[PDB]
């Protein structure tokens, strides 16, 4: 049994539905990824802050929860390729002259928040998804950044209160699995399946479903 790790956090990646189980897109594709691979698995739900070391230290087997192949994450776990492309990262406020050189809200341990961290903007950063958004709407924030796929859904609900502002930024190397670097043998029975649905268009389909017709595929 491969116990998969998730935030269930962040629509429509991953998230706990109102029955209590995880949902989105990484529960659809990695159901579908252990079906191939002949394994049986278990959803574990893990915040952010703590997914790389509760991974690293035996709490569960995978991460599968949005994260951005990076050679920082790297140095601590291995990746399986990409199973979503790359898509860029972006500024989102409530008026079109929102000061983005001002106080920017991103999610702790991300590349959007090192992105920031190292631009002249302000950073300040919070636990979960949820919480960026809220900080901009409250005015505690002049703008969020993070990712555009995440924020796209945000924007379109937000009734007008919510726009996206600047340009995009390419960020990182596509969303892959997250593995301890001693579990090389599962990592490539990922790898395997993953393979396998990009090759007969299936991993396409599902991402246009979750993500909309214009989404970025192989
Ligand atoms: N893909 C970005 C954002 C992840 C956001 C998770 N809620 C990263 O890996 O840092
Ligand atoms: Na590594």
């Amino acid at each position: 049994t491969v116990r998969m790790g998730t935030e269930g956090a962040y629509p429509p990646y991953n998230f706990i539905n109102d029955a209590g189980e995880v949902d989105g897109f990484e529960r659809e594709l990695g159901d579908e990824l252990c079906k191939r691979a002949g394994l049986t698995c278990e959803w574990v739900k893990n915040d952010w802050d703590s997914i790389i070391p509760n991974l690293v230290s035996g709490n569960y087997d995978t991460i599968i929860a949005g994260m951005s192949i990076t050679d920082e994450r790297d140095e601590v776990i291995d990746f399986t390729q990409n199973y979503i492309p790359p898509t860029a990262s972006s500024y989102v406020a409530t008026s079109d002259g929102a000061d983005l050189s001002g106080i920017v809200a991103a999610q702790t341990a991300t590349i959007q928040a090192g992105y920031i961290a190292e631009s002249g903007a302000t950073l300040v950063e919070f636990a979960t998804p949820e919480e960026t958004i809220a900080a901009v709407r409250n005015g505690e924030a002049d703008a969020v950044f993070a990712d555009r796929d995440y924020l796209v859904p945000i924007v379109a609900e937000s009734g007008g209160e919510l726009m996206f502002v600047g340009d995009d930024v390419p960020l990182g190397g596509g969303v892959g699995m997250g593995l301890r670097e001693s579990d090389g043998e599962l990592r490539g029975k990922f790898d395997a399946a993953i393979t396998s649905m990009k090759e007969d268009g299936t991993l396409n389909t599902m991402i246009k479903k979750w993500f909309g017709e214009d989404a970025a595929v192989y």
